């Protein structure tokens, strides 16, 4: 479980893995990036991390309620209020499943909610286990969920509010490369989605499998590059021994 | 997180850092100085300190509500009432996020609200974690938020109601210099804003980065100065050993 | 005294004369169209007809109270509530000036209140002498105050919800043309204001004087037109004598 | 925080310190003596003690309302009614700030209100935390707020209704001397005001700083005096051991 989302000058970029702890000795693939919207009016993306049961219930309820007269991700007036609604829904799910039977088992999960609603700029939020959330800004334009320390440095080094989408995406992919190599809880397939500021369309998004020609290639290149750079760095002086 | 605001004879000066505790192992840059107003009618500045999620929500709601028929920072009749509105909004945010899920986590934050509305003098208030507030006066013309003990002495020593703006700003910068050296929770970039009494314009404000020529220079000078004065102070008499 | 307001698909159009009965042998010019608002958040227009003293007092109190912590035209959450507030204020003024000293003199006046507040469509109301009101709709998209029968037919004939603003304004002007010719209590200068749906700006509005090139011209063309049509109408048959 | 006020045959004398508890680790200077009036018609003085936020709000509202059609310190018909108005205002402030958010924090404060309105004698009242008040009389011609036990004896010993103003003031200063030495919560600068019975002018008042020549001198003299008297008092008889 590792998710990243970026809010940049030109729009939004989302990327999630799929490897999921579904119980003991049951590791499995589950999508962690979901889209919602009406074309020409709004796009919203929700990413998930943490307890599967909880996050599934949350997503499921959001879907059921879309087709119902009352508060829903399709009528909510701002990306803020969408984020709040997700949080609200999370609280509701935690209330029900909590009891003596759950015991000390940890039901918490976290989300990212981003997108654009007609008539206001695109936005991106991250909801914490405890249900309070923060918004990405130009000074802090990307947010992560899950197992994210491994792939943070490359984003810290290169990403800024002005990074174009194609390059941000690329950057995200390298982030996943390092993460996958160094932590087995993270794993392919990946799910990506790129959204263009003010387009107000629902992009289809894309799934990166094991076999993906492009992702295989940039991994091979990135390795060769790192290995090169390392050999062509100077040796430590006398002093260092 | 360290913010300072001054209300002086000639106007207002505001300065904030940007380093922000956004969770465990996630320290990040977030603007802590926000401006609002209509040119020729009003300027209001809000500074933030404390819990990111809470303060962000508060600022976000104040922005959404500006573009809405009802109480807002643009229609409020006095700087006092602006301060009250911020506080009012804070209460509202605390009410919603509070629950079993937050648990013992500390959601409190503090604010400064200052500026000028057409037809009355400029004013500056500070709102405490508990939602009650105080007003800066000629006898107590500056107020601080956050991690402020480190840089308080220089202000206590030099600042008064009659200090001109350029000098007050300079003074503030030295305050930040000492603070940054002695406490890692405070950090650049800094955000400044100077407002001239009765101008009723929205100044663009200015951001001080790591690279800033002027700020680098006065830090280097101030160090040299202190080091000099210290060596040229006399030795303690016989008595002291 | 003659005022017209229209609520159309593309926005609002307001127009008022200025000739005012201010006592015996004291006929005078007074503005009867007043604007209020905060740019990017709301526009409200109030038009007046009836007793000068009363309407002036009403408008004056609304202005004073704008700059005061409490109910005011700037904080009121809807155009409806604005209208209600105006009415509320009117009642308050009538209560105070009523007494034995006024005697049988007629202190009543009427108002139109229209505009747009952020987050809801534009609206237009008319308040009657007795303080109860009605709202213009697509089927009845214009409302009049004062001496309005003279210029009603041209509006009834041509104006509809879908009439564009430039044409509605033109239509209003022809309404004033006929009125001014046929009733001395109505008189120039006129005051106009056009507001574009969802613009949320405060238009400067425009004053039509005696000298106005455009208004002089359309009056001259309209006359010539009417005179033509009249001569080219057929004669009544034998039967009619 | 220590304030004294005296109502004497020749007029009124007011004196306040300025040291103020404004939060934890934030002790600061705030004026605690405020004047109001119209020359040739009235003088009113308000002194404050207790919670800063509360008292500031009270004073602030009294100022705002002076410039507004309704009950205010400038139109109120007697010093009594002025006192009542201050109390009334205090209640209003306590009502608003009270809630769950304040919690158990202590928002109370106390005031003195004294002065003279044309056509009646000067008067002096003290308002208690609970909003009920008492009036100084010839038999009890001074009243204190704040930390007042330290400097009470010198007033009890020497002050009476017939004490002239210059001597009463002097007496007050000695009161502050002892208080300042024995309690750190009280501190300079001090603010004084002397008002002459029937003068109906607004005296400018005077601020006593750390550096004040006269106050430094009488402190030095008073010390020397006390030390002298003490050494020249007789020894206790045999009996006492």
């Amino acid at each position: 479980t590792y998710c990243v989302a970026m809010h940049l000058a030109d729009g939004l970029v989302f990327a999630s893995d799929s490897r999921t702890n579904a119980g003991i000795d049951h590791i499995a693939t589950f999508r962690k990036l979901f889209t919602f919207g009406t074309p020409g009016e709004r796009l919203l993306v929700v990413q998930t991390a943490g307890n599967l049961a909880t996050s599934q219930s949350v997503i499921n309820l959001l879907q059921q309620r879309i087709r119902r007269d009352g508060a829903s991700l399709l009528n909510v007036p701002s990306v803020y209020d969408a984020t709040a609604l997700v949080a609200e829904t999370t609280r509701e799910v935690m209330a029900r499943d909590s009891g003596n039977l759950a015991g000390n088992t940890d039901l918490s999960c976290s989300f990212m909610v981003g997108g654009q609603i007609a008539g206001g700029p695109p936005a991106l939020y991250s909801i914490y286990p405890q249900g309070n959330f923060i918004q990405a800004t130009p000074d802090t334009p990307f947010l992560q969920l899950g197992e994210s320390k491994y792939g943070k440095p490359i984003l810290d080094r290169n990403l800024t509010f002005d990074t174009p989408l194609e390059q941000a995406l690329r950057c995200a992919l390298v982030s996943f490369d390092s993460t996958i190599r160094s932590n087995l809880s993270v794993g392919m397939p990946l799910d990506l989605l790129v959204y263009h500021r003010d387009s107000l369309i629902l992009p289809e998004g894309y799934r990166v499998t094991e076999d993906d020609a492009y992702f295989s290639a940039i991994r091979r290149q990135w390795s060769a590059g790192l290995h090169d750079m390392l050999e062509r760095l100077p040796s430590p002086p006398s002093a260092y021994n």
